[PDB]
C-alpha cells in the first residue's frame, strides 16, 4: 500500500517519523498488508497553499488537513476499507493534534492489471 | 470536493488566495457542493519539476497552465462534470492570465465505499 | 519512486503491462532507483473526466494524456530530473500511441524525513 499524506508544514522530524510509524501500523492492522510493503509519502503544505471554503489557512480557514490518499491493489472488501479509513483518520488526527472531523481519506483502488511493482504487474505477481 | 492544483512556482500569495477563492466558487456553481466542503491544495512545483511535451520550461517547453486534479465522491452527473471542467478551466485561465486552450482538469471519482469523512465512509453517511 | 499515470480508459492488459514495464525501465535508466523500488499505478479516466481547454475528451478536446505524477525521495539533480521527464514522456507517449506534446510530468520531491518504508523513514534506513 502507498499513502500520500497532505499535512501542514512545520512539524519536526520526530513527529513525522511517528506519523509514518503509526499510519503504517494502522494499515497493517486494518488490511493485513506486510509491514515492509507499506510506503508513506508526506507532502507538506504551507498555509498559503491550503484552502477550505474558499479561504486559505493563512487567512484563517478552519483545519482541513490531513488529507490521506491510500493507494491499494484491488481486492479489499468494503468493510476492510471502512476499517482502514477509521484507523488512518484517528491515527493521523491523534499524532498531528488535528480535529478528527477535519481528516479526509481517499482510497484509490487499483486493478491488478493497472499496478506495477519492479516493472511487473500485480496480476503477474499473483496479487 | 478536493482540488489538487499543480502550479508552477512564481505566483504571489494574493494570486494564490484568489485562485483558491475563485476555483472554490467555480466548484460550488458547477456541482453544487457546500462551500465548506470544498478543499483546495496547491502543489507548487519548480520549473525543473514540470514536464510539457518531454521537456521542462528550462529546456524549452512553453509555460505550464495549472493542472487540476478534481477528486469527487462518485455520484455527480455527466452534466455536472461537464460544467465543472468548463468552470475550473475558465477560472484558471482568467485568474492566471493564461490561454484557456491549455487549461487542464482531470476528474477522479472515488466510490462512496472508498471515501472517508472524519473517519466515517461516505456511504455510511448519507452519501 | 512512485509513478501515477493518468491515461484513457480502455487500453488492453497487454498494453498496460508494457507501459508499466517500460516506464519502470525508463525510471531506472534516468535516476538509478533500484528496480524493485519502482511502483507504478495507472489511473484510468473516462473520456468525460479528461479536460483540456475547458472541454472533455468526450466533448472534442485534443489529446491531453498521459499525465504522470512522479513522487521521488529528494536529492535527484536537475539533470536527473530532466532525463526522467524526457524518458517518462517519450516512453509513455510511444506505448500509448499518444502525441508527445500531450504528455505532462510533475515531479514531487519528498525529503528523506518525510518518506516511509515499512514504518521507518528513509533517513532511518540510510536513504
Amino acid at each position: 500500500p502507498t499513502l500520500e499524506v497532505f499535512l501542514p508544514a512545520g512539524h519536526d522530524d520526530a513527529r513525522k517519523a511517528e506519523l509514518i510509524a503509526r499510519l503504517t501500523g494502522a494499515t497493517v492492522d486494518s488490511i493485513g498488508a506486510p509491514i515492509e510493503s507499506v510506503r508513506v509519502l508526506l507532502t507538506e503544505l504551507p498555509a498559503t497553499h491550503i484552502g477550505l471554503g474558499g479561504r486559505s489557512a493563512a487567512d484563517g480557514a478552519p483545519p482541513s488537513l490531513p488529507v490521506i490518499v491510500a493507494i491499494l491493489i484491488a481486492g479489499r472488501t468494503d468493510e476492510q476499507k471502512r476499517a482502514l479509513i477509521a484507523a488512518l483518520s484517528e491515527t493521523s488526527a491523534s499524532v498531528l493534534d488535528a480535529p478528527l472531523q477535519a481528516t479526509r481519506v481517499m482510497i484509490k483502488d487499483i486493478p491488478n492489471t493497472d499496478f506495477g511493482i519492479g516493472g511487473q504487474t500485480a496480476r503477474a505477481l499473483g496479487r
